[PDB]
């Protein structure tokens, strides 16, 4: 009779034929769209089919996303929220590195701002223990609202540990999931089926957006990378531009 309203849009650079809006039955389920960069979701209609679009400064400065640009791209658009770095944790970013940085270039935003996506490694000096220390090293000077987090594992039993152990760990701070999925060889439907109504029922889960809002030919065309690591099980729409059997979950 209300809609949890915590589902979101991760929309690659290469969707320009896809239609967010056919995600999106208006019931307030799919809220949100990012597409890891702040210029908008390329789309077959160059609108976001009713969804808030969240700008993303995924590297620290790049063509696609010139850093320069960035207070210039949010005022232009009117993001509610921005995000910051993608996987740094992995990405040779140093958190001393990744805070000098943030409170430069995200912090003069004046909107509600998540820290860089971590991954969910628990290897020495990536994942958690990586945003801490980069919580650490922001010395009480950068301004966030939400931590962001990504998991790819092999069951729905190691997504809920994985997200209980985050919330324990970091028992103040709101958390957006901005992407999550199976690794290649299992059922993505099941897992789905199983952390939709688990993530739905997190006080402290702002948003969540599985990987990912596209189809098996475009992401095969354009990331054969995810292709290898998570497989075309995800996605979330048909190769003609329809619902996915994950696709038919968001509504
Ligand atoms: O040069 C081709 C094209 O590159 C685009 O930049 C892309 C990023 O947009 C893309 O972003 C996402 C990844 O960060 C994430 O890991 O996977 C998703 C789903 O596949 C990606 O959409 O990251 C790649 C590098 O991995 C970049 O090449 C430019 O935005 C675009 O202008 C340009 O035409
Ligand atoms: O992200 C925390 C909050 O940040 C706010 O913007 C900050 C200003 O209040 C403050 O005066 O300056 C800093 C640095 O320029 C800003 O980041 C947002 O207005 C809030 O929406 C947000 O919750
Ligand atoms: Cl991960």
């Amino acid at each position: 009779h209300m809609a949890s309203g915590k589902r979101g849009l991760a929309w690659p650079w290469y969707n320009s034929p896809l239609d967010p809006g056919v995600l999106n039955n208006g019931d307030g389920e799919v809220v949100a769209i990012y597409d890891w960069e702040t210029y908008a979701p390329p789309t077959s209609t160059g609108g976001t089919g009713g969804l808030g679009f969240i700008g993303m400064q995924g590297t620290m400065d790049s063509d696609s996303s010139p850093v320069a640009q960035l207070a210039t791209r949010q005022a232009q658009q009117g993001w509610a929220t921005v995000f910051s770095l993608n996987e740094p944790d992995i990405n040779g970013i140093t958190p001393a590195e990744a805070a000098s940085w943030y409170i430069e270039w995200v912090n003069p935003l004046a909107i509600k701002k998540a820290l860089p996506a971590v991954t969910s490694s628990t290897t020495s000096g990536q994942g958690l223990s990586w945003l801490s220390e980069m919580i650490s090293a922001c010395a009480g000077a950068c301004y966030f609202d939400y931590i962001n987090l990504h998991w790819y594992g092999t069951s729905f039993a190691e997504f809920q540990a994985y997200i209980e152990q985050a919330h324990n760990q970091f028992p103040s701070y709101t958390i957006v999931i901005s992407e999550f999925a199976l690794t290649n060889g299992g059922n993505q439907v099941a897992f789905f089926e199983s952390a939709f109504p688990f993530l739905d029922g997190l006080s402290y889960v702002l948003l969540y957006f599985p990987f990912v809002a596209t189809s098996p030919a475009l992401l095969q065309a354009n990331d054969p990378g995810a292709v290898t690591t998570v497989g075309t099980g995800s996605c979330l729409y048909t190769n003609a531009g329809g619902p996915s059997s994950v696709g038919n979950l968001m509504y």
